């Protein structure tokens, strides 16, 4: 995370003259040089989703065009109100709109962070005006995104997190037992970002409409891949607006929508849902302010790589580029389900996390770190994650992958208190007070804005 | 664009050609680009040279996947941001902290306006037991106090001006609680561009030991160097003992490519607070220095990339600029009796009449091509200068066309074309009204026919 010390000339002031462009270019795409054969070629768990040279120069000159719109002004950039307006039209029919009665509306967000955040704080904000609730949950399960957690805090929300079933999906009785009077909104992942298992959506979509709740299928993950999966033979409950009591979706167009980062969708099933999602000031001697999303200005060349991105790949480049990450999905899980020193939690699809109830998972990841591998530290399991995208589906990244991962085991298996670089830091973590968690995460948080 | 291009309601059943994409991208641009390149708008993009964002987009080409929320696997990133606060923080008087003031990479003003405020809050609920939040900020400052207020459930306290449209420090000293959190200034402030009293906003914070947030999103990049070139800028930054935090954006003037903004608090004991931290999720530990998760570190980039590029020199070259073009802007008005400046702004100016309906002027005015700013509280339109209005006959020929637009109203004072009745209308309006109206362009805004 500071490889740059000694390798470049650091900045805590800015320099009296400035330096020359040609420097400060070739000081990035020095770094980048370090960087990228990581994900080019295919090490990294997620990060990257498409990862092809000529898609990635594509949205890179998508975004120079448009490097100059910001939203906050649609009578000078109208482009990107027919770009948001339009990925939004398109997310939506691809998640069952149509089947909602063409009440389908939402707006283009961050991330998928701004979208459950929105979603939440809608709910909240909703419940109150309409149900009457001052002191609002939300009941999710114990799998169901971080940002859960974030916007609870944030908008005074109490959140009840449910348990999961020997399938690690998520247990319906128990989120039933946990609504009260007060629950503003339930939630399922589609699929979630721990084990990669699709939630019970339609189970818990018909216990939201049950209670007059609202329900939001966090597909921020699976989005641009269930409805392809779907068509292509694959388990794949109805997950989206297809579902009666499905109130608002999430999908990231920055994931598998394969758009550059800092984009995501946010739907609700009605407009009077979303109404509730902006913020209006009315009295403010700088003019009447009206804001959809949580930011004001808006990087608006990042919404038309979202467009760009979904236009350029179509139905076909979304069944295509699916297709190619299941199928490596399917050889991988293969593999590892013949090494039985090792298990996959639950039934994933593509986002493949595997333990081990005989040796450390945490020391087995290591052994795969020194072979490049960028995997993602799990806990409660203790377990590792794959989110396989199209750069393991490049020609022999799958089979680089297992063989590695047939090595990581029988060095383990040959010495079992073996505990090196990362793996002592993962198994004192896995078992630590939450204050200790605290107290290390914000110690690192300051060692990245270290100059 | 109704039918100048075919919509996209509904994916396409085999991808279109990239070229074609592109094509229609280039299309839109052509027809956007000169309303800004002319200096015909006001604020919006702030630096718009050509060989600027040339550089600037290479750079987020270099950059395009990097997410900080990964970086581990993009340092790169990690060291951009680093850089672009300490430098930020040292431009804004840090040093006078001794070296304590610290901060982080937004996504903008409104994010930064936000996280100050969630922070305030949970710093003042863990440390003075305050579960009643209140903030006290002059009616001028940002909107976004309003949207942090209704997110983190903060009262919010707007506090009258004086005839100077800086704040009544008075005013907020009459309206501080227990409950108080903390207070805000604005350097300058969006509608008028005016600095408020900062020294005497972090005197009154300070002695009653509640924080003290300066919004410098507008001015962070030009206050320093206004100072430099010996413009009267009252004290606004990290020199104050008072003042616990400043939000600066990048994006803005600090030329970098949009997308980025700067939060400094004046100790890590605050800064804490911001950070927001999981640690029983089966996904793993998971910490975030802002709202976001994932983010566009190719943004974060260009903010490094722009600061360096232009350094102090370049930074004071683009403010003497600006500055001497608003000097000249000012004057002409000046020149213009049946208008007036409210307040005495070094580069944002709010231009208003008691004689002509200033809504009719600013009609004229876009007519003639000008993108200005409607205000309302008083009824006014402001001109926020940059470098786009410092190029040659730029000013010259917005006074002739204000010259003119004056003559036309003061021979038609019943005339309210165009716009001009919308938002005279807005400014009239009940606010049951107005949240009806905004909600529908939102709505407006986000529809496919
Ligand atoms: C009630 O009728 C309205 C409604 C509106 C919205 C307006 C425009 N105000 C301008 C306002 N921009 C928006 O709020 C905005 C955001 C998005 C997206 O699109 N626009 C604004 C600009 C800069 C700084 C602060 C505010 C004017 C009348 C008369
Ligand atoms: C020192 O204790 C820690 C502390 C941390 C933060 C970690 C990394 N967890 C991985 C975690 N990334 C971060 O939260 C993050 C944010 C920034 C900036 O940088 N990293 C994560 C990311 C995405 C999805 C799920 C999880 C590991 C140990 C052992």
């Amino acid at each position: 995370i500071k490889p740059y010390r000694d390798r470049f000339p650091s900045h805590a002031r800015l320099p009296r003259a400035g330096l020359p462009r040609a420097e400060i270019l070739a000081e990035i795409a020095a770094m980048g040089a370090a960087e990228s054969p990581a994900w080019r070629d295919g090490y990294a768990s997620g990060a990257v989703y498409h990862g092809d040279e000529h898609h990635i120069a594509f949205l890179n000159e998508v975004y120079a065009l448009q490097s100059q719109s910001n939203p906050l002004h649609p009578d000078l950039w109208p482009s990107t109100a027919k770009f948001e307006a339009e990925v939004v039209a398109m997310t939506a029919h691809m998640l069952g709109g149509d089947a909602a009665g063409g009440t389908v509306c939402g707006t283009v967000t961050s991330g998928g962070t701004e979208s459950l955040l929105l979603a939440m704080k809608t709910y909240r904000d909703w419940a109150r005006a309409t149900k009457g609730i001052t002191a609002p949950e939300a009941v999710v399960p114990v799998s169901a995104h971080a940002a859960f957690d974030k916007a609870a805090q944030y908008f005074g929300i109490k959140l009840v997190r449910t348990p999961l079933d020997a399938d690690y999906r998520a247990d319906v009785a128990a989120m039933r037992e946990a609504i009260t009077p007060n629950t503003v909104v339930v939630a399922g992942s589609a699929p979630g970002f721990p084990h990669g298992v699709v939630d019970p959506i339609p189970e818990i979509a018909a216990l939201a409409a049950e209670h007059g709740i609202g329900c939001h299928v966090d597909a921020c993950l699976g989005g641009f891949i269930l409805p392809w999966a779907e068509r292509l033979g694959y388990p794949v409950p109805p997950f989206d607006f297809r579902l009666e009591g499905v109130t608002s979706v999430s999908a990231d167009t920055h994931k598998y929508g394969y758009g550059a980062k800092g984009t995501s969708v946010i739907l609700y099933r009605r407009p009077d849902l979303l109404h509730y999602q902006y913020f209006i000031a009315a009295d403010w001697p700088g003019g009447i302010y009206a804001s959809p999303t949580f930011a004001g200005s808006r990087p608006g060349a990042l919404s038309a790589t979202a467009w760009a991105a979904m236009l350029s790949l179509g139905e076909e480049g979304y069944l295509d580029a699916t297709r190619r990450i299941l199928q490596a999905a399917d050889r991988l899980k293969a593999g590892v389900r013949a090494i039985p020193s090792l298990k996959i939690l639950g039934d994933p699809l593509w986002v493949i996390a595997v333990a081990s109830d005989e040796l450390n998972i945490y020391q087995v990841m290591e052994e795969m770190a020194g072979r490049g591998w960028r995997l993602n530290g799990l806990h409660r399991p203790p377990a590792f994650h794959v989110a396989l995208t199209l750069r393991h589906t490049e020609p022999g990244v799958v089979d680089r992958f297992l063989a590695d991962l047939q090595d990581a085991v029988a060095q383990v298996r040959a010495h079992p208190e073996k505990a090196t670089g990362m793996a002592p830091v993962y198994g004192m973590a896995a078992a630590a007070p939450p204050e200790l968690v605290r107290q290390v995460s914000t110690g690192f948080i300051d060692l990245l804005y270290e100059v």
